[PDB]
RNA sequence: ACUGAAACUGUAGUAGAACCAAUCGGGGUCGUCAAUA
């Protein structure tokens, strides 16, 4: 098939990491309001990403305390700006179909994450 | 169809009385980290 989509890139993050992924934008969608609490919480979820590892970048650490030869995952080295959760910034949604609609549950920068 | 003269706006009086630059705070301490395939 063919598809448009977005890119979606975090670095070679951890070690078995062979492939990028590309949200498929052409084919299904489904709109959900963002409310406030889902935006802060992913303020909460990313500044916790970017101050654990602070002094990790400052002393110059190309990557993760336990893996070696991974490297930062985006949001970690991002700025600020990855907390902000502007408009047409990608994430994962924690969904499920309970009472009959698509609840978000929460918003996350990688598939199995903090 | 003759300019008056001469005479210190000086003398006495404290920009001061009162008010705390101060109140709270052990130079301390432990769990991971990372997200794919």
């Amino acid at each position: 098939e063919q598809f448009e989509g977005f890119v979606y890139k975090t670095n070679k993050n951890i070690g078995n990491k062979h492939d990028e992924r590309v949200f498929i934008i052409d084919r299904e969608s489904i709109e959900i309001p963002l409310s406030r609490d889902l935006r802060r919480k992913w303020r909460e979820l990313i500044t916790s990403y970017q101050e654990i590892h602070k002094k990790e970048v400052d002393r110059g650490d190309t990557g993760p305390s336990a893996v070696n030869g991974a490297v930062w995952s985006r949001q970690i080295i991002a700025d600020e700006s990855e907390r902000n959760l502007s408009d047409g910034t990608l994430c994962y949604a924690h969904v499920k179909k309970e009472d009959g609609q698509y609840k978000i549950l929460n918003l996350y920068p990688v598939m199995i994450t903090r």
